[PDB]
Parts: C-alpha cells; structure tokens; sequence
C-alpha cells in the first residue's frame, strides 16, 4: 500500500532481463500513446541492447491503458507467457500505432493482425481479450499507480538500484516523457557505477 513497496519487482510483474541485475527500471506506458511509441521505436532498442541484454538492468513494464484499444491490447499481452514473447508483443503494438482505426475506436483489427503474425490461435485470442480477471488486474494496477505514484501522463520511468531492502522517495528516481538515448545512458551509467561499488 506504500509507493516504496510498489517500486520493486512484484509477484505478478512480467520481467525482462536478469532478475538479479544491479539496476532496476520500471516503466508505465499506454500502448496507444504516440510519444511512447516513438520512444520504443527509436530509443528503447538501444537501452535493451546496452543494459538489459547485458545483465546490467532488470526491466519491468507495467500497463497504463487510457482507452478501449489500449486496454484490450494490454489484456491480450497476457496471452504471451515467455518474457521475450510478452515484450515482443508490446513492441509490436507500439510499432504499429499508425495502424489503429482512428475513426472507429472499438475496431481491434490491428490486434487480430498481430495475433495472426504471432501464431496465436483464435480461441486463445478471444479468451485473452475478454478475460475479466486480467482486465481487473490491469485497471487496479493502474489506479494503484495513480494513487501511490501520482502518475498522470505517460511514459513514466522509475530507475533505481535493484535492492529490495533500500528506501528511496519515488519522485527522486522518476523520469517522465520522451527522453533521448543519451539522457538514459547518462542516468543508468551513473547508477550502475554506484551499484557496482556498493556490491563490492
């Protein structure tokens, strides 16, 4: 129920990278948010290659849907169990932002295309996009972040030492909006140097 407890890997969190990595990044973003999509197309790949693939940073994406398409897309992501499959699904949704129907906002054809390309069966697709338990979890985790972390616009990032025993005020480790690569490498490199020294 505390912001500090919110900013650690949670039982239901979907993880990307080494769970015992020295640095932790938690991101909240809407899958239909234009600036988020651009960030994931143009900046995140290098962050992943530089810090996540290398075991330096654990990455935790949390959904923050703002509309029908984004909530349904968030629900569908739960059909993808393996960490790389989950990440690659969200990546595909970000990448395909231009392909939603901006007139009929209930049109989920894009998710149908993404499901087909990933060989997700129709029954698994239909189950996921109508799973009330998953919907509730997503919206509850979103309201919790709104309440406990004061999130309004996305993306929001929290970057901190991946140490569960440490206390840090959430605003001190928070970064909001589109940031270029050098912004993040600067922040992460500095934190990593401290992490490494601390870990002896």
């Amino acid at each position: 129920i505390t912001s500090n407890e919110l900013l650690l890997p949670l039982p239901n969190d979907k993880l990307l990278g080494d769970p015992k990595a020295p640095i932790l990044m938690i991101e909240y973003a809407s899958l239909t948010c234009y600036h988020c999509s651009l960030f994931h197309r143009n900046v995140f790949p290098k962050i992943k290659e530089k810090y996540i693939d290398t075991g330096k940073m654990l990455y935790i994406f949390r959904h923050f849907p703002l509309d029908y398409r984004g909530l349904k897309a968030a629900m569908l992501s739960h059909a993808y169990e393996k960490q790389e499959d989950y990440f690659n699904f969200n990546k595909a949704v970000f990448n395909s932002i231009d392909s939603w129907n901006y007139y009929n906002l209930s049109d989920l054809t894009l998710l149908q295309r993404i499901a087909a390309l990933s060989n997700l069966k129709q029954d698994a697709f239909n189950q996921a996009i109508n799973d009330k338990k998953i919907m509730d979890k997503i919206v509850n985790d979103k309201s919790l972040a709104i309440n406990k972390l004061g999130i309004t616009a996305t993306p929001i990032f929290f970057i901190k030492l991946n140490d569960d025993k440490s206390y840090i005020e959430h605003n001190k480790v928070k970064h909001g909006g589109y940031k270029e690569l050098k912004y993040f490498t600067n922040v992460i490199d500095k934190l990593y140097g401290k992490a490494i020294v601390k870990l002896e």
